């Protein structure tokens, strides 16, 4: 299909986030590349406004599912590429157990040859000394599966899933994600049967980078529909 064709090689990525958590405003800018044939993302993110007021791991899911590797026998269920190049809106509510919540709205679309993810984030009702505003989460990530379902009355998809963040005292901080996606343009899209995305992440630091930053490697692969 036309949308699939845009992802057969390596695609440059730009990410721009504008955030406000408990009134503290901040911005993140990321740059890198996506390789959907391998389901592979490599990006470096910088906090352009100074210090990040929340832990980097809490922003991973917000900071491009069109780069998932869909197996050949499942390609008719790839909503994300079907919506390109005009793209889709991705909205989430992320509820941190015993703490506040993020509300996010993003547009994911091509701008020229570059795939751009432009996000607005608001964080509300966070505890001043909790795991998020208190920077008590470890700088790492766990592997996760997230189930996708069609949303007929919106001509899009929905998903809900739990992210587990490791806490410095050995406990776990749950981040409950509710997600919806809808096309920006008027062209036909592929609405999928039920399936899931399997995701892995590795977070690191650039030893010669003095700014507050995150180096991210991510793999995303679709599964859950048999031959």
């Amino acid at each position: 299909s036309k949308g699939e064709e845009l992802f057969t090689g390596v695609v440059p990525i730009l990410v721009e986030l504008d955030g406000d958590v408990n009134g503290h405003k901040f911005s993140v800018r990321g740059e890198g590349e996506g390789d959907a044939t391998n389901g592979k993302l490599t990006l470096k993110f910088i906090c352009t406004t100074g210090k990040l007021p929340v832990p980097w791991p809490t922003l991973v899911t917000t900071l491009v599912l069109c780069f998932a590797r869909y197996p050949d026998h499942m390609k008719q269920h790839d909503f994300f590429k079907s919506a390109m190049p005009e793209g889709y809106v991705q909205e989430r509510t992320i509820s941190f157990k015993d703490d506040g919540y993020y509300k996010t709205r993003a547009e994911v679309k091509f701008e020229g040859d570059t795939l751009v993810n432009r996000i607005e984030l608001k964080g509300i009702d966070f505890k001043e000394d909790g795991n998020i505003l208190g920077h008590k989460l470890e700088y790492n990530f766990n592997s996760h599966n997230a189930y996708i379902t069609a949303d007929k009355q919106k001509n899009g998809i929905k998903s809900n899933f739990k992210i587990r963040h490791n806490v410095e005292d050995g406990s776990v901080q749950l981040a409950d994600h509710y997600q919806q996606n809808t096309p920006i343009g008027d062209g036909p899209v592929l609405l999928p049967d039920n399936h899931y995305l399997s995701t892995q992440n590795a977070l690191s630091k650039d030893p010669n980078e003095k700014r507050d930053h995150m180096v991210l490697l991510e793999f995303v692969t679709a599964a859950g529909i048999t031959l």
